[PDB]
């Protein structure tokens, strides 16, 4: 299994080089809509944009733009929407997208404030008595309950379409202990969070794709998604060896640029995968 390749790269200190070549090989597609002057304030990072071919479009004739990409993994048959942490002006959009795409879960792998700066808006209500209503998108959001734990918190939110008056339970999985641009050192904590996300059914085919985000929606998001798909493919085939993580990542990269922000996050992905393989291989 890839545990050997890991053993090698590690003992050869080739992680940075391995990673750079992935960059060298990554797809390049236009992000023209993202770059339109009108969408300037809809993007958190000038350098992180959704390709036009895979971007999620809002169902509104006004401005259908949201910095979000539909990562569609055909082989594994799993889809994810990776997106930047919503901005003060784009939280309505974010929830409109969650609604229109029929998402059931939202995986947040960052904190509103990191390294002294605001890396994401507070797009969800922290107290059940104080719900949020997104006037622009005409949606109401309410916290029904939350289960806070050591390094993560799961929240149960109710999103209501004030138009159709319809209601939906949205599960919010928030990893609170993962360093920006970092690795959550210990595949254990990551995998435990991953499996909690899985067990919720949020990742199931019967639901729209799960919305995964961090600040830019490429580093830690890439990691979550990469480790999950790799484990999914090993599962389908019940054959850990048939999985090439670099090929998997390069395929995710055709849907959104920059997934896996540092060589360590890549190294971490192997770790989480090789270790998650245990369980996936019958050692539940």
């Amino acid at each position: 299994e890839m545990e050997k390749e890991f053993e090698q790269i590690d003992k050869s200190g080739s992680w940075a080089a391995i990673y750079q070549d992935i960059r060298h090989e990554a797809s390049d597609f236009p992000c023209r809509v993202a770059k339109l002057p009108k969408n300037k304030n809809r993007n958190r990072y000038r350098d992180v944009s959704p390709f036009d071919h895979s971007r999620i479009k809002l169902h509104q004739e006004d401005n259908d733009y949201i910095n979000a990409s539909l990562i569609k993994m055909e082989e594994a048959q799993r889809s994810y929407i990776l997106t930047q942490g919503p901005l003060p002006n784009t939280c309505g959009h974010f929830w409109e997208m969650v609604w229109e795409q029929k998402s059931r879960g939202v995986v947040m792998l960052n904190r509103v404030m990191e390294k002294g700066s605001l890396k994401c808006a507070q797009y969800w209500p922290q107290k059940e008595e104080k719900e949020m209503i997104f006037e622009d998108t005409n949606l109401k959001l309410t916290l029904i309950s939350e289960d806070i734990k050591s390094y993560y918190t799961v929240r149960q939110l109710e999103l209501e379409n004030l138009t159709t008056q319809e209601t939906r339970e949205i599960l919010h999985f928030h990893y609170t202990t993962w360093p920006d641009f970092g690795v959550p050192e210990s595949p254990a904590s990551f995998l435990n969070f991953l499996f909690k996300v899985r067990e919720s059914g949020s990742l199931s085919p019967e639901h729209g794709p799960v919305v995964v985000h961090c600040s830019a929606g490429i580093g830690r998001s890439g990691t979550f998604c990469l480790a999950d798909t790799c484990l999914l493919l090993m599962d389908k085939r019940k054959d850990p060896s048939s999985v090439d993580i670099k090929k998997v990542l390069l395929d995710m990269r055709k849907f959104r640029m920059g997934l896996i922000a540092t060589a360590e996050q890549l190294r971490f992905s192997y770790l989480a995968v090789i270790e998650g393989a245990k369980f996936i291989m019958g050692d539940s």
